């Protein structure tokens, strides 16, 4: 399955030529290809950073500052997750009177899911990070876009996930959590992604209805089936999944709930 139908980049892909004409810091990172078209080297982190900062500024009015030494997100791909969560929670069929409350697990230096969700929909976020650099940058990025009344960035300890974040300080009910990557013997090892999502499932079995939906965007096709099986085993009553992509960058979205 392709881009989300409501993704703005579905039928308006980024125009490199337009962006080069308007943004001189972006222009210094593009070149002309064989076809005579403005292009970008997607293996150069400086160029990828410029594209991402430029798109956020152009299409969302967001100014962000991010390091070369931490993950640089790809904006069109992230929007698919935002629109999917919108579908999960019934966002299209409600109005502004309903405030929504999300958790972004491992928000990254860009704090991108909360910035997009707060900007587009006025959603609140608790945004967690274990990494010091990512935490600091995420926090500057929220503050420089004046979104700290909607987005609370928190450094959490290394070993913790959802439960340790949600105590007497917490909101009673959250609408969703979000999470994406990175995360002789016959038996294959679980690997990083499968282990990590299983920690989310484990916390969800304690929290139950304190969140309306648990979700995670998977980077590996092979994660999906064993995650579904673990959910079946545990009696989780409502499971849904789908797929999204931006060119070759593929994702498998999985969400579950303890509500009927
Ligand atoms: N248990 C945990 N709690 C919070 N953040 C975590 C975590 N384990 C890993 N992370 C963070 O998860 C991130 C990688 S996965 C999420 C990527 C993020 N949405 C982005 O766009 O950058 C890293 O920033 C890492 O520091």
């Amino acid at each position: 399955k392709s881009m989300h139908a409501r993704n703005r980049y579905k039928d308006k892909p980024p125009d490199f030529a337009y962006l080069a004409s308007k943004y001189p810091d972006f222009k210094q990172h593009v070149q002309i290809n064989l076809n005579g078209r403005v292009s970008l080297n997607f293996k150069d982190p400086e160029a990828v950073r410029a594209l991402t900062c430029t798109l956020l500024r152009e299409d969302f009015g967001l100014s962000i500052d991010i390091p070369l030494e931490r993950l640089i997100p790809t904006v069109p791909l992230r929007l698919n997750y935002i629109h999917w969560v919108e579908d999960l929670i019934g966002h299209q069929d409600s109005d502004k009177s309903t405030l929504r409350r999300g958790i972004d697990i491992g928000t990254g230096a860009s704090c991108i899911y909360p910035l997009l969700g707060a900007t587009l929909n006025g959603w609140y976020f608790l945004a967690t990070e274990v990494d010091d650099m990512c935490f600091n940058y995420a926090k500057k990025n929220v503050e420089q876009n004046n979104l700290s009344d909607l987005i609370k960035v928190v450094k959490v300890p290394q070993k913790t996930l959802l439960m340790d974040a949600l105590k007497e300080e917490s909101e009673i009910i959250y609408d969703f959590c979000m999470c994406n990557p990175p995360f002789i013997t016959e038996i294959m090892a679980e690997g990083g992604e499968l282990e990590f999502v299983k920690r989310i499932i484990h916390d969800s079995l304690q929290l139950k209805k304190r969140l309306r939906w648990y979700s995670c965007m998977l980077g590996k096709k092979c994660s999906l089936a064993p995650l579904k099986e673990e959910l079946r085993i545990q009696g989780v009553p409502k499971v849904t999944y789908t797929e999204f992509c931006q060119g070759r960058t593929m994702r498998w979205a999985l969400a579950w709930s303890f509500y009927d």
